[PDB]
């Protein structure tokens, strides 16, 4: 009820300012567990908490990060022209992420304190780990100067909040790299593009459905989930109502009944999608599609 | 047998070819690269793995060892540790004790990291909220431990990984996740109990017994967990293979209660880190493989 909430989020808020003056952080299971020690103005449940810490966002106009808040999940993995940079009590900390070899770093559930240094042209976000593995392994972020950044499925906050600095603070353009696909389209690209951690400059640079008929990709039939994702995409989404090119991609899909993912230009080798496809792609802007 | 055969020759091929040119292949890669083998070619990925795995077992060497990488990359790791690896500009090292807010993610293949530590034990943690936490107090400093999250059932990477660390440097497996039945069952049982398996991991907590004893907030087990217990009681060989876990299980359902490892927060933020883990890492009694 009214007064409960009202109560829970005037504790909510009081925690929020001893995590902020203790330069301190929660994350959202540890605010629900805190919230035990409230007497009657406990949380019952997980996502009554949840929802008071987005009401707050809402209410007041300031990231949940920014109360101290942060998500569950942490983000994605980052390689390339870029310096991660802290600042401590002993001096300064630099994560240099062209000097990570085989591996990458891993951006933390919250990224407010990260300082970002970097020259790099764009940044390339790429859906899947084995993507991103190949593309690490063989530089493509040395020779195209730009900083890759995994997706892993749907982003998570923290990756999206990433990005979004990287494209902010830095003026980069974020080229999307994704499957094939519906859910490719419109989650995983959608989420980036639409959702206040919306990035509505980003592009979908691959793999569209022109794509497939143009690298010959080997491909899988649109399964009956995939379908029925386009057709309410296209009846009630309104980012694809936006965008004719997305109106147009998404019937030509429909009707060509297939699907690829963006690992199966291996079948033109292994460093086909290096040497090849992303560099005509990232090249040719009338092949985006937005 | 006859296209099998021609498959499995042509994926050794490519083994050979992948090895000769200090490269890999994802799982996706390969079947990708196999529409060139004409009537060889694979009909789906499941058909493609299924030779992987098959190659792996048949002649004992890790699909790694191969050159056929997973897909799924690993969790996220810090703490006193050096990754080093050997590259045509040089040695690079990967200080983990240098990464701050953040961690190195463990990559799909560890094959070529070269390790180094001093550490005196590994934790593995269920949840990357866990690991946030625990990352930020320094726990892996103050303990000199190397911290490496899970994410849910661990990663073949991640399996990899602590694996190594374990046996190359003789260092302990304490495993740390939710009081619950996935969380014993499915992310540990994955971790202790196949290739790479690490027997000596030890479940250092959420323990049934340390829900009572730290009276912690639970939730009422739902009719799946329920299921879970009584289904691994009955027949999975890691429950019945072990009596302690048979007491600890059964002591769960009698409860009806699990709890959250992030539930300690109900004592402040740092309780897991100052009064439970602490606690938990000095006494073997209250461990539970
Ligand atoms: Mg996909
Ligand atoms: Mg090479
Ligand atoms: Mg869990
Ligand atoms: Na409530
Ligand atoms: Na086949």
């Amino acid at each position: 009820n009214q007064a409960k909430i009202f109560a829970q989020t005037t504790k909510m808020l009081e925690f929020a300012k001893q995590l902020l003056e203790t330069d301190d952080f929660s994350t959202l299971r540890e605010a629900y567990y805190v919230s035990k020690n409230w007497g009657e103005a406990r949380f019952d449940d997980q996502q009554a908490s949840n929802n008071v810490i987005e009401d707050l966002e809402a209410a007041l106009g300031v990231l949940r990060e920014h109360l101290g808040f942060i998500p569950e999940e942490d983000g994605s993995s980052v390689v390339g022209p870029l310096k991660i940079i802290e600042e401590t009590p002993e001096g300064e900390l630099v994560v240099d992420c062209t000097k990570l070899g085989t591996g990458a770093y891993n951006i933390p559930n919250d990224v407010t304190k990260l300082n970002l240094e970097t020259d790099a042209d764009f940044i390339l976000a790429i859906e899947t780990s084995g993507m991103f593995a190949r593309l690490n392994a063989e530089r493509f972020w040395d020779k195209h100067n730009c900083i890759l950044v995994s997706l892993k499925g749907v982003p998570a906050r923290a990756t999206r909040r990433f990005i979004k600095r990287l494209h902010e603070e830095h003026d980069l353009p974020v080229l999307v790299f994704t499957d094939g696909d519906p859910y490719g389209y419109l989650n995983i690209y959608r989420t980036l593009k639409v959702g206040k951690l919306s990035i509505p400059a980003a592009r979908l640079i691959g793999v569209t459905p022109q794509d497939i008929i143009d690298y010959d990709l080997p491909t899988h039939p649109l399964k009956e989930q995939d379908i029925k994702r386009i057709k309410d995409g296209l009846k009630n989404d309104d980012f694809v109502r936006s965008f004719p090119e997305w109106q147009k991609a998404l019937k030509q899909m429909l009707d060509m009944g297939v699907r690829a993912e963006q690992q199966s230009l291996a079948k033109y080798g292994l460093k086909y999608v290096v040497n090849t496809y992303l560099p005509e792609k990232i090249k040719d802007e009338s092949t985006w599609l937005p």
